[PDB]
This record gives structure tokens, C-alpha cells and sequence, in this order.
């Protein structure tokens, strides 16, 4: 007995609020990323980076919110690509922070708890949303203007040759669930409002918001996905997979930070990583 009642109408309102906020926070949506990847888009085709030549032709075109325009970019391709990826992570943090502030209840939480939830949550969300940009062959870069191949990334010298591999492995399975932006908006909100992050001051108000988000997600998935009766349970499983991906990421960043003692790690990512370990 699923029903239309005031409770369901409020859960649908929350779902729409989250969708509308997601569209305002994240310029490259899954809908847009799929249209690019499938060809279906009428926008110009992205530039493809599939080898060292196309990498150099392509970079003659890549751009960031904060341009870092001196000999601040390493000469070595692998380190430069990795530093570009760090800049993209920091841009994603900024977008995800803006999204989180639109989640009803979030800005009323203690500001330390807001920062804690973002600190321990953002990488789970980054890899969730990175799957939107990925297919079997590669990943959209430069906000959908470019595409870099999976095998090109695998070709970078140790220890830079597999930092995206676990995320491609997560994405091909996650993408098979065929979530849309309306589903993802709620899924991401649920992950951010996790009461079991370390050092939270007020756990109950976070759990109370999450329980409401979880009810919203379960209703959205039942309405939006008539083809599965398992999709809610499967997404709960994906949330625990994402924590493993983030642990494995931190470990790899330790190996890199101890092999490549010369290359600079972005200091805001360092603040996050130091406690994620
Ligand atoms: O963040 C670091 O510590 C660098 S390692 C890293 N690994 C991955 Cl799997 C992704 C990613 N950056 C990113 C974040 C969001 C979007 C995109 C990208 C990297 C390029 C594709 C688009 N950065
Ligand atoms: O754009 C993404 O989503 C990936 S970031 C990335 N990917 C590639 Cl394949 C190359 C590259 N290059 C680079 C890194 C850091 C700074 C700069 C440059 C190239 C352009 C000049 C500034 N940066």
C-alpha cells in the first residue's frame, strides 16, 4: 500500500526542491554529459585526448575558475594532469558546498557540523557525480569541452597510472542503474547528511534530515524506476562502496605524496585527506 497523502506530497516537494537546487549548483548535469557522450548533443563535439600528441593539442584549449598561469604547472605530463585533476576536485568541492547549503535544514545545523559533513562527504559525492561524466572509453574533462581516454590515463608513469581506474570500475556498474539527475539530487543529499561522520556535535538533527531524505529517495526511485524493485537497496550498497573508494583513494594519495615528495598537493585537499586517513 503506497498512497498519495500529505506525507507523499511533501516528499515530492522536497525532491523537486533538491532537483531545482542541483540544476543551479552543477553546470554539467548527467543529462548534458550523456548527450555529449552519445553524440546526441547539437553542441560542438569535445576535443579527444587519446595520446601525447592530442594531449598537447587539447591543453592548447583547457581552462580553470582560478587560472594558475606561471611555471606553477609541472613540466612532466603525469604530474600536470594530476594537478589539473586536483584543481577540478577543488572546483567540485565549491559546487557541492553550494548544493549542500540548499538542502533544507543544512544551513540551520551548527556551522562546524556543516564543514564536518562536507569534509568527510565531498569525495563520495565527487565520485558519484564523476560517473555521470564517464563511459567505458573515458571521461569528460574541462566541463564537457574535452574527453580523455581511460587507456591514456592508464598509460601515465607510476605512480599516476591508476588513480582514476577504481572510479571507472565504480562508474560502469553505477551507470548501469540508469539514475537521472532527479534521482542523483536526492542520493547526494542523503550521503551529505550522514550522522556517523567523525567529530559531529549534534548527530540527531542530521539523522532527522537524512531519514526525511531517505524517504524522499525511496519514493522517487519507486515512481521513477518501475523496472526495478531493488534499486533503493542497491543505492544503499553503492553508498558503502563509495566509502571504500574514498579509503583506497586516500591510500593512493599517501603513496603519491611519499614517492613524489617534490610535487605540490593542493592545501585544501590536504586538509580533507589528513583526517580521511
Ligand atoms: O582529487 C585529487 O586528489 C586528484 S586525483 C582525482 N582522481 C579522480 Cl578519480 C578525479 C579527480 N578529479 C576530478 C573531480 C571531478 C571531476 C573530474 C575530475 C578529474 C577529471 C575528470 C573530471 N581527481
Ligand atoms: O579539465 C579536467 O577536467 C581535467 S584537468 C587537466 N586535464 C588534462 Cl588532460 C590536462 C590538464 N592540464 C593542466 C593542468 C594544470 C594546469 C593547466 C593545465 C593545462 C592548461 C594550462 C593550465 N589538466
Amino acid at each position: 500500500s503506497m498512497q498519495l497523502n500529505p506525507e507523499s506530497a511533501d516528499l515530492r516537494a522536497l525532491a523537486k526542491h533538491l532537483y531545482d537546487s542541483y540544476i543551479k549548483s552543477f553546470p554539467l548535469t548527467k543529462a548534458k554529459a550523456r548527450a555529449i557522450l552519445t553524440g546526441k548533443t547539437t553542441d560542438k563535439s569535445p576535443f579527444v585526448i587519446y595520446d601525447m600528441n592530442s594531449l598537447m593539442m587539447g591543453e592548447d584549449k583547457i581552462k580553470f575558475k582560478h587560472i594558475t598561469p606561471l611555471q606553477e604547472q609541472s613540466k612532466e605530463v603525469a604530474i600536470r594532469i594530476f594537478q589539473g585533476c586536483q584543481f577540478r576536485s577543488v572546483e567540485a568541492v565549491q559546487e557541492i558546498t553550494e548544493y549542500a547549503k540548499s538542502i533544507p535544514g543544512f544551513v540551520n545545523l551548527d556551522l562546524n557540523d556543516q564543514v564536518t559533513l562536507l569534509k568527510y562527504g565531498v569525495h563520495e559525492i565527487i565520485y558519484t557525480m564523476l560517473a555521470s561524466l564517464m563511459n567505458k572509453d573515458g571521461v569528460l574533462i574541462s566541463e564537457g569541452q574535452g574527453f580523455m581516454t581511460r587507456e591514456f590515463l592508464k598509460s601515465l608513469r607510476k605512480p599516476f597510472g591508476d588513480f582514476m581506474e577504481p572510479k571507472f570500475e565504480f562508474a560502469v556498474k553505477f551507470n548501469a542503474l540508469e539514475l537521472d539527475d532527479s534521482d542523483l539530487a536526492i542520493f547526494i543529499a542523503v550521503i551529505i547528511l550522514s550522522g556517523d561522520r567523525p567529530g559531529l556535535l549534534n548527530v540527531k538533527p542530521i539523522e532527522d534530515i537524512q531519514d526525511n531524505l531517505l524517504q524522499a529517495l525511496e519514493l522517487q526511485l519507486k515512481l521513477n524506476h518501475p523496472e526495478s524493485s531493488q534499486l533503493f537497496a542497491k543505492l544503499l550498497q553503492k553508498m558503502t562502496d563509495l566509502r571504500q573508494i574514498v579509503t583506497e583513494h586516500v591510500q593512493l594519495l599517501q603513496v603519491i605524496k611519499k614517492t613524489e615528495t617534490d610535487m605540490s598537493l593542493h592545501p585544501l585537499l590536504q586538509e580533507i585527506y589528513k583526517d580521511l586517513y
